[PDB]
RNA sequence: AGCAGAGUGGCGCAGCGGAAGCGUGCUGGGCCCAUAACCCAGAGGUCGAUGGAUCGAAACCAUCCUCUGCUACCA
């Protein structure tokens, strides 16, 4: 099961609904630095992000999850974390 | 945050002092057993909004909106 996790880590994406906090924006484009609070599910590395109300356009692929400049891999519900999201290569970068 | 570019028929696009167009798509007819191709028509336009220099702005200048890119400036 360790090897199954190791070669199925990219193909397995945990579900996550995320609520955005106002005015906690640092970088708007390349990369995306935005201090966003978990409200449902959990956040892991490589999890894509999209918007439901704008005909499902992807935001990008995340890089790291930081809780007060400390890298925590798994964040549960109810914690304010900082996520570094990078644009996917082959598609145009996005702005806040 | 700031800058640059663009806005014309459903779509893309020509287009500037005396001047609402093209390609494609939609509708009708001819041709044919039938279709494509082709022919004949027709429908579809706040030329992004505002002001002004103008006899004569779809056009030049100023502002603004929307859309498309960026110089990087964080835990």
């Amino acid at each position: 099961k360790k090897q199954k996790q190791e070669e199925f880590k990219h193909i397995a994406v945990f579900p996550c609904k995320m609520k955005i906090l106002p005015q906690y924006i640092f970088n708007s484009r390349d990369p995306i630095v935005m201090g966003v609070t978990v409200e449902a599910g959990q956040v892991k590395q490589g999890t894509p992000m999209c918007v439901p109300s704008k005909n499902f356009v992807d935001i990008g692929i995340v890089t790291s999850i930081e809780v007060n400049h400390k890298q925590v891999d798994v964040a549960k519900k109810g914690q304010e974390v900082c996520v570094k999201i990078e644009p996917i290569p082959g598609e145009s970068p996005k702005m806040f």
